[PDB]
């Protein structure tokens, strides 16, 4: 970008003001922006919704198990986890 | 990933953990990642070098108007800018 250059240029200008040596300093090189990883162990974003089913709650069951419910409620959820915080609210 | 799916099950385990409701409830769909920019108005890592020139530092002088001195001193400079903080050290 033109304007991260021009930044580079600034920070240059303000090194030699805050500087107690007797001559200016200026750009020899601009070197590639030191890698910083990408997707790194913080919490990742997820959407998703769930259906009611016909099992009651207090089971030992896998909910992937229990049928969904004729008319049963939807809801859609948005939130985050970390893989190494979640609110739901009802569709219409 | 699988994890992250897997992630999204135990949340789901969760959900029916800290519910009042009557029913458990099952993964119906799973969403898109929500989108989230990148690139935003944070602070960009820079990486650089300057060299000592011939102008005595307490000049109104461009710093690119002024001749890079002969065996002038070498700085290797990394830190941060914000387009909307940096150290130096001496090469070898």
């Amino acid at each position: 970008a033109l304007s991260y250059r021009e930044a580079v240029l600034r920070a240059v200008d303000r090194l030699n003001e805050q500087s107690s040596e007797a001559n200016l300093y200026r750009l020899l090189e601009l070197d590639q922006p030191p890698k910083a990883d990408e997707d790194p162990g913080t919490p990742k974003p997820v959407s998703f919704t769930v259906k009611e089913t016909v099992c009651p709650r207090p089971t030992r069951q896998p909910p992937e198990l229990c049928d969904f419910k004729e008319n049963g409620r939807v809801k859609q959820c948005v939130g985050t986890v970390t893989l190494d915080d979640i609110t739901c609210n009802e569709v219409q």
